[PDB]
């Protein structure tokens, strides 16, 4: 089980990574973003983490931009109190990688391609999604136009 550390407090995984309770505690994680409609909130009944579900599918019609601001406020809440955040979806981490890159574009001022090269360097297997790609391109333009 590999929870990829993108930033010192931001971790990226899939469904399998999200079920390793011991590693999550070793990484000082206290926040979890579940970017699926159907997976459970793993370890919810143990009362150890704050959870947020963004109910998305890995399709060519899913809107992920709508969840960006909601996800950034949760990331910054963990960031500001010294805890780690895990964001995960499924196999090819397409959905969760979109939100991670969007954060890097907004809160690190990286371009879209520099953000992708940074993420791909730490987690080499990332499945493409042309729809999510197109939304990050419009997100980059809205950042550059102060919107
Ligand atoms: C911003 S992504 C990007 S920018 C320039 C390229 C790419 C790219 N990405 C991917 S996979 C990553 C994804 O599709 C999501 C994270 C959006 C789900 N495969 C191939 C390429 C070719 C070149």
């Amino acid at each position: 089980a590999e929870l990829t550390p993108i930033l010192p407090f931001l971790f990226l995984g899939n469904e399998q990574d999200a079920q390793d309770l011991d590693t999550m505690q070793r990484l000082n994680i206290g926040y979890v973003i579940n970017v699926t409609t159907h997976l459970p909130l793993y370890h919810y009944e143990k009362g150890l983490f704050n959870y947020k579900r963004l109910p998305a599918t890995d399709s060519n019609k899913q809107n992920l931009r709508q969840y960006f601001e909601e996800a950034f406020e949760f990331i910054e809440e963990a960031h500001q109190c010294g805890k780690g955040l895990l964001i995960h979806c499924q196999a090819g981490v397409s959905r969760s990688a979109t939100i991670v890159i969007a954060y890097l574009m907004k809160h690190t001022r990286m371009t879209m391609t520099d953000a992708y090269k940074f993420v791909k360097g730490k987690r080499p297997i990332i499945s493409p999604n042309l729809n999510f790609m197109g939304q990050l391109l419009e997100f980059e333009e809205d950042l550059n136009n102060g919107v």
